[PDB]
């Protein structure tokens, strides 16, 4: 079935990073630190090297005295910790991480948050969807999975699992990048990573929205600890939906990947004798309308809030609005429900 997604495992890629894993960012691409860069254009084999390059460029390898081969092992473990569903794979975590690096390079993050908080945001970006199965939180509960048994009573099933997988990698032999960290700082990292990963659940975003709005309405406070907590949540959700800030071709390809993933879950729910949500039912979903709704209600407010706090982020919101206008303009060519027989949106 289209719902079966494999895990890589349980030396040549490590030695390659040990050879020339730290390359100056400009050698990767002259456009690498721009909001016009598309990290999905980077070959998958060069992504682990780009992670190190961004960490070095932000100076986190020297500021935190991170042992380079420990970081090389950790990155490869994070990469290996992703399965291969159409959307929630390593290439998604890599692109989300790159956008966190873009926010640091283009917005003045050091003038809003502590070095430790931005470093936590980046690491959380790499880990935020670890071991994702191509299915959502409702599916875990309905399929009565081990993950639902462990976490449903606490809420955010997948997000708690993703954080647990990040902790397991850290507690693996030679992957603890924070090994030399002090007891209070090591725990600070674990606590930041937990809140940041939990902020990737839509349910959470929907609950903190009024508070995000009020923070932007009043104005950011560099001395207010709660303001640092709320900013990190908005920044995490902006990294997670960052493919919408790119060109039309990226939003069109990401729609193709997410609906292939959503539709496979729906087919699995139908085989289980359950009725899927409309967006997960290939016989009911009309992708342009679903995209417009997702962009109006979820993506556009997140970037509108980011524009209110960071003036330099205005271009991001306008690209998201433009992509939304593009889906309305294209809806006349897309006259069918679901995806075409070949799973491609290239015809648009
Ligand atoms: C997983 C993703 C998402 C959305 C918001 C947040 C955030 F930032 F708000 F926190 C995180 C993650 N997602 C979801 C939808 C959705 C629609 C789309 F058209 C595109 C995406 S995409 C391309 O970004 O995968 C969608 C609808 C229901 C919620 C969610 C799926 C689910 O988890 O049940
Ligand atoms: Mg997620
Ligand atoms: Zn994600």
């Amino acid at each position: 079935s289209t719902s079966l997604y494999k895990k890589a495992g349980f030396d040549d890629e490590y030695t390659k990073l040990l050879h020339d894993g730290i390359q100056p960012v400009a050698a990767i691409d002259s456009n690498f630190a721009s909001f016009t860069y598309t990290p999905r254009s980077l070959p998958e084999d060069d992504t682990s090297m780009a992670i190190l390059s961004m960490l070095q460029d932000m100076n986190f390898i020297n500021n935190y005295k991170i042992d380079c081969p420990t970081l090389a092992r950790f990155c490869l473990m994070v990469k290996k910790g992703y399965r291969d569903p159409p959307y929630h794979n390593w290439m998604h975590a890599f692109s989300v991480s790159h956008f966190c690096y873009l926010l640091y390079k283009n917005l003045e993050l050091t003038n809003y948050l502590e070095d430790i908080e931005i470093f936590a945001l980046f690491i959380s970006c790499m880990c935020h969807d670890l071991d994702h199965r191509g299915t959502n939180n409702s599916f875990q509960v309905a399929s009565k999975s081990v993950l639902a048994a462990l976490y449903s009573s606490e809420g955010s099933v997948m997000e708690r699992h993703h954080f647990a997988q990040a902790i397991a990698i850290l507690n693996t032999h030679g992957c603890n990048i924070f090994d030399h960290f002090s007891r209070k700082d090591y725990q600070r990292m674990l606590d930041l990573m937990r809140d940041i990963i939990l902020a990737t659940d839509l349910a959470h975003h929907l609950r903190i929205f009024k508070d995000l709005q009020k923070m932007a309405e009043v104005g950011y406070d560099r001395n207010n600890k709660q303001h640092h907590r709320l900013l990190l949540c908005l920044l995490m959700t902006s990294c997670d939906l960052s493919d919408q800030t790119k060109g039309w071709k990226t939003t069109r390809k990401i729609a193709e990947l997410i609906y292939k993933e959503f539709f496979s879950q729906g087919d699995l729910e139908k085989a289980m004798g359950n009725r899927p949500m409309e967006m997960m039912d290939r016989e009911k979903a009309y992708i342009p309308e679903l995209q417009i709704s997702f962009m109006e209600h979820i993506a556009m407010p997140i970037y509108k809030l980011l524009q209110d706090l960071f003036p330099k982020a205005a271009e991001l919101y306008e690209r998201v609005a433009s992509n939304r206008e593009h889906w309305t303009k294209v809806s006349h060519k897309f006259t069918i429900r679901g995806l075409p027989s070949n799973n491609s949106l290239d015809f648009l």
